[PDB]
């Protein structure tokens, strides 16, 4: 019934734009953390951003601060990543992930992907 | 360098029971908490169980708790998950996950995957 239904990934250029988006069903967003994630070819899962529940704190890698925004809109249960000045080095398949209040980890849903591709 | 490989899905009858195991290579094993996620159709991946490095704490999602035991075998690099009472809401590939330590990440591989049908 936890749902976690990703979009927005693509195809660009360096220097290009792509707004990702996560909606969420069967828990409602205004109780939770939200983060991204990426897997980028042949490494491990590198953490993006975070969001707090209401939005009043984010946090971002080092990597992507000053070009990619996290946002969310607790109304319509969507999370989102605006991605700008996109980078070769950005191409990943980007993962929402809902925050956990449980002891067994600190997010328990992950979205099923979207591929963001920047080339050329 | 890490690998991490699923063994032991298939069919499965409604209440019948399956034991997954999860091999894995490229780091030290004993050093990390391993998971169990699944990806039922249609769906994101939702987390299963979580073992700590040596197994003294199990921790479980609601829909599997007391059905479902989680264990591994540091010796042989092996993670195992116990499935009982298997019902249609337990197909999904089921996937092992490296636990890491790193800000914002829980868990920082996954391996290939492993498809339990239940019907």
């Amino acid at each position: 019934e936890v749902q976690l239904l990703e979009s927005g990934g693509g195809l660009v250029q360096p220097g290009g734009s792509l707004r990702l988006s996560c909606a969420a069903s069967g828990f409602t967003f205004r109780g939770y953390s939200m983060a991204w994630v990426r897997q980028a070819p042949g490494k491990g899962l590198e953490w993006v951003s975070t969001i707090s529940p209401i939005g009043t704190y984010t946090y971002y890698a080092d990597s992507v601060k000053g070009r990619f925004t996290i946002s969310r809109d607790n109304s319509k249960n969507t999370l989102y990543l605006q991605m700008n000045s996109l980078r070769a080095e950005d191409t990943a398949v980007y993962y929402c992930a809902k925050g956990s209040y449980s002891r067994g980890t600190p997010f328990d849903y992950w979205g099923q992907g979207t591929l963001v591709t920047v080339s050329s």
